[PDB]
């Protein structure tokens, strides 16, 4: 099946990243999570739940959904809990917004709100 060729799930590499979070025209969101890391298991379901409830609004062209795992290289990322989430609004992009904690899609979708100018006013 698609698994993100319908645009919920986006894939976020080194090489690509620096594209997607760099791209003005539209808003993206990089979430760092670990399989093993036991507490971020959870945030990868969640995100592909939030990716294709977003994904289907009336925001596709505004706002993205990505995720990545915080394994990969050339990803200058210092956090100090794993649940790491990367914002990076489009227009005031160049500077990585470092979340607090995580826990549930519902608190990201609102911060991105408050933080987002293209989820705002």
């Amino acid at each position: 099946g698609p698994l993100g060729s319908e645009g919920p799930v986006t894939v976020v590499v080194a090489k690509n990243y620096n594209e997607i979070v760099l791209d003005d025209t539209k808003d993206v969101l990089i979430e760092f999570y670990a399989p093993w890391c036991g507490h971020c298991k959870a945030l990868a379901p969640k995100y592909e739940e939030l990716g294709a409830l977003y994904a289907k609004s009336e925001f596709k062209d505004r706002v993205v959904i990505a995720k990545v795992d915080a394994t990969a290289n050339d990803v200058p990322d210092e956090i100090q809990g794993f649940p790491t989430i990367k914002l990076y609004p489009a227009g005031a992009k160049g500077q990585p917004v470092t979340y607090s904690g995580s826990r549930t899609v519902e608190d990201l979708i609102k911060f991105i709100a408050e933080n987002g100018k293209y989820k705002a006013a």
